[PDB]
């Protein structure tokens, strides 16, 4: 019983973080293989970022231009392309370390782990989610950039972010490890706002069956909605719309705790309605949206 | 920017994750140099959990009654002694991937990171609190007896806590690593209530200086109070008692933010007296007392 926000344990990924360095711009790189994936604005200096070409940029750049350490030993760069938003450096070793890893675009509303870096070495985890608007509320300070978003399926590693940017919001953006963005953020310091921050209905539900599970049941009521008549009130409190995929996702939950996921939806509607009244669920008094059907299902079976 | 509840990299830990199985018990052991920890109940069965003699029943066991397994490979039991709550299993083979370490016990309100595992096996991890009645607000299902709590500075891994025991109330009892209970609890399937869970003032102070230091600063009053009258109103809400150690504690990030503890108290006793108004903090709609003022600091500077 009981119930975290839990992140994916982090060694298979430290053993990946490197330090990346040209000129005067030290971020956060990925080790993976003979090639170290790294944010492209590695090249640039603070001016830069005000209008960058990358690709003049980068012509300005040669293989030693690009310093690699791991832990403290520095790796020969034999090679460099740049591919989208990230650059690729091939090194001459490869890392002895690396786990068995795919490279995944993730959607909206799916969650990951986070092992902030700075300077190559993790200095700590945490669980956030892929929001709605395509950014990521984070914890990341200057020298984070390149610190990687993950999912672990066993001993395979998905890498799903990269983070390169903070928006003057206080909210960040980053890539998948092909370099391309999430959302429509591009790596210049330019303004660029974000779009609503929606509430991942799904989430919030998979995390109510989270609470029945560990004991905390006061929010059930005696009433049951439609899929219709639930979106019209999502829809009002900036909640994402519910659909019939979502309803089959919560299927494994609803036939553990035996309530039916338009009952669930029921109860939902009246918290976001009457609200919580001073009253907390699973210690929060908000409705959380960070564990998906699936981290839920996993934190309450134990799935290592 | 951005404020997460985030844990240490388990890296060093996970590396020391064994499996131990007595009989048809099985959690998980700590491998630290040539010695396994796990909780002594693992030489229980459900039905010796009622009233077990632990002496009586460990002299039923010998060396080979305690099969150890790391990853995939069996370790070779040549000792085995029991040190209070815990058993400490001698192996032929110092652990290879034994990171530097000490053993703490540490007080109410200090905070920690906990690498879950099952069967030996990590499964997440997330940071969580000494609670003032000395129960932990953890996420632990059957299996999990042996998953410990730690802190690292740098290359040094703190380890606090050994999981043990769940409350019919769904908190967590567990021990420091020379086998003694945090608080009052035994390990024993008996009825144990948890004392009162007071708020850690002086944690709750430090996250509203992480929120200042974030950009959230609605909260800040106009107000200064007295540690005197500030107590008056902590005690009322089961708010911990403020004393000079704490303010001195919090100094540092007084410094940073330029604002007078004794202020962010008056703000903290308005927030207790007036709520929250259906308002936020660090993406909160609860005062959070689990982040000390160490944890904002490294968080907020990024020590690595
Ligand atoms: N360092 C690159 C930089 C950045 O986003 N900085 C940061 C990113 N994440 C946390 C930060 C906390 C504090 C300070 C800066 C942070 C600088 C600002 O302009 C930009 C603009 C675009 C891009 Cl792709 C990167 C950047
Ligand atoms: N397995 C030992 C056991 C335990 O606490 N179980 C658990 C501990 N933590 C999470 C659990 C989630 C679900 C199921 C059991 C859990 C069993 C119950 O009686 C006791 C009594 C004392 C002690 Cl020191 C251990 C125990």
């Amino acid at each position: 019983s009981g119930f975290r926000k839990m992140a994916f344990p982090s060694g298979k990924v430290e053993g990946c973080m490197v330090q990346v360095t040209c000129g005067t711009t030290t971020l956060n790189g990925l080790w993976l293989d003979d090639v170290v994936y790294c944010p492209r604005h590695v090249i640039c200096t603070s001016e830069d970022m005000l209008n960058p070409n990358y690709e003049d940029l980068l012509i300005r750049k040669s293989n030693h231009n690009f310093l690699v350490q791991a832990g403290n030993v520095q790796l020969r760069v034999i090679g460099h392309s740049m591919q989208n938003c990230v650059l690729k450096l091939k090194v001459d070793t490869a890392n002895p370390k690396t786990p068995k890893y795919k490279f995944v675009r993730i959607q909206p509303g799916q969650t990951f782990s986070v092992l902030a870096c700075y300077n190559g070495s993790p200095s700590g985890v945490y669980q956030c989610a892929m929001r709605p608007n395509f950014t990521i509320k984070g914890s990341f300070l200057n020298g984070s950039c390149g610190s990687v978003g993950f999912n672990i399926d066993y001993d395979c590693v998905s890498f799903c972010y990269m983070h390169h940017m903070e928006l003057p919001t206080g909210v960040h953006a980053g890539t998948d490890l092909e370099g391309n963005f999430y959302g429509p953020f591009v790596d210049r310091q330019t303004a660029q706002a974000a779009g609503t921050d929606t509430t991942i209905t799904v989430n919030v539900l998979a995390w109510l069956y989270a609470a029945v599970i560990n004991g905390d049941r006061w929010f059930l009521n005696r009433f049951t909605t439609t899929l219709n008549d639930f979106n019209l009130v999502a829809m009002k409190y900036n909640y994402e719309p519910l659909t019939q995929d979502h309803v089959d996702i919560l299927g494994p939950l609803s036939a553990q705790t035996g309530i039916a996921v338009l009952d669930m939806c029921a109860s939902l509607k009246e918290l976001l309605q009457n609200g919580m009244n001073g009253r907390t669920i699973l210690g929060s008094a908000l409705l959380e949206d960070e564990f998906t059907p699936f981290d839920v299902v996993r934190q309450c079976s134990g799935v290592t």
